[PDB]
């Protein structure tokens, strides 16, 4: 095992319990043209974030890893900064977004003129291994995204890319689906090109409220993150109940091992700061770090879910998979 993090390896019995998806900075493709009215406060975001990091430790949360794609603001050496203040451990990532994400079209380009699915893969490698950017901080997952309505052949070479590196290193990988749509195809090409299905996890899987779904992906032996908990009815995104609804029902059928949690938050925006409009406001009133502490396990608790159960998904099953 050992887990990679932005401060180094860690042992998987010292991973505790873990946020496997969230973003401590993130920028939507495009921030940085805003750098004018938009600039980066390096001072403010670091306070902003350490305090998270410290409300997160004192709920018992030892490790976030952090999904922020390369092209979405990704900054390695701020996440050591974070991580060295307060002691808690972040992992981060390696990879592109989906296809409908923006920037893109770099690689796109690439691909049409060379071998872009080598590029990619001597990328993901080289900062798996060695480090990102010249700075020695190495990525502890791979990032992989598609879009709705399939996996294109564009996302595709990331795939076959991410594939490789996973069975030459063990590196984990963690994925993005969207409008919950792709589960079981992301599953498929992923274990069909062997990659380890114990090393998986297909996300934003609460973004479909079918349990059939939920259970097709299921069959290909990876694990799903319920990830995007606390953004309610924004988009598509169901409503916690709905998820719960969704989640108590795998839980009953026992798929315990194979269940994440986390909130898809975002600690602090790239760029302006975002201006939430009025009838948005209850989509984000639980989208933050502390809502599954505070708000959901407690609810599954009293909905008859069992310590054991809740330690399976929130410390065992990222023991697993990260570790
Ligand atoms: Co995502
Ligand atoms: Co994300």
């Amino acid at each position: 095992m050992t887990a990679q993090t932005v401060t180094g390896a860690v042992a998987a019995a010292q991973l505790g319990a873990t946020l496997p998806h969230e973003h401590v900075i993130f920028g939507l493709p495009g921030y940085a043209g805003d750098v004018t009215l938009g600039p980066f406060d390096h001072a403010a975001a670091l306070a902003s974030c350490t305090e998270t990091a410290r409300a997160l430790l004192a709920r018992g949360i030892q490790t976030v890893v952090d999904a922020t794609p390369n092209n979405c603001g990704r900054n390695p050496a701020f996440l050591r900064e974070v991580s060295e203040a307060t002691g808690l451990q972040i992992l981060c990532a390696t990879g592109f977004f989906y296809e409908g994400g923006g920037a893109t079209t770099y690689f796109k380009f690439r691909a049409s003129l060379g071998d872009a699915e080598s590029e990619i893969y001597e990328m993901m490698r080289t900062e798996v291994t060695e480090g990102i950017a010249g700075t020695g901080i190495r990525a502890g997952v791979i990032k992989l995204a598609s879009s709705r309505d399939a996996i294109t052949p564009y996302e595709q070479l990331f795939f076959r890319a991410a594939a490789r590196v996973q069975r030459e290193t063990g590196v984990p990988i963690i994925t993005h689906t969207q409008d919950g749509q792709q589960g079981p195809q992301q599953a498929e090409l992923l274990t069909s090109l062997g990659a380890d299905p114990a090393r998986i996890m297909i996300g934003h899987m609460d973004g479909n409220t079918d349990p059939a779904y939920h259970r097709e992906t299921l069959r290909h032996g990876v694990s799903i993150a319920f990830d995007r908990i606390g953004l309610q009815g924004m988009l598509g995104t169901p409503t916690d109940a709905e998820r719960l609804s969704v989640l108590t029902t795998l839980l009953g059928e026992g798929y315990a091992d194979r269940l994440l949690l986390s909130h898809d938050s975002i600690w602090h925006w790239m760029g302006r700061p975002p201006a939430i409009p009025e009838a948005a406001l209850p989509a984000v009133k639980d989208w933050h770090p502390l809502h599954i502490s505070d708000d959901i396990l407690p609810d599954l608790r009293r909905r008859g879910i069992t310590e054991e159960q809740v330690g399976q998904m929130t410390v065992g099953n990222p023991a697993r998979l990260f570790g």
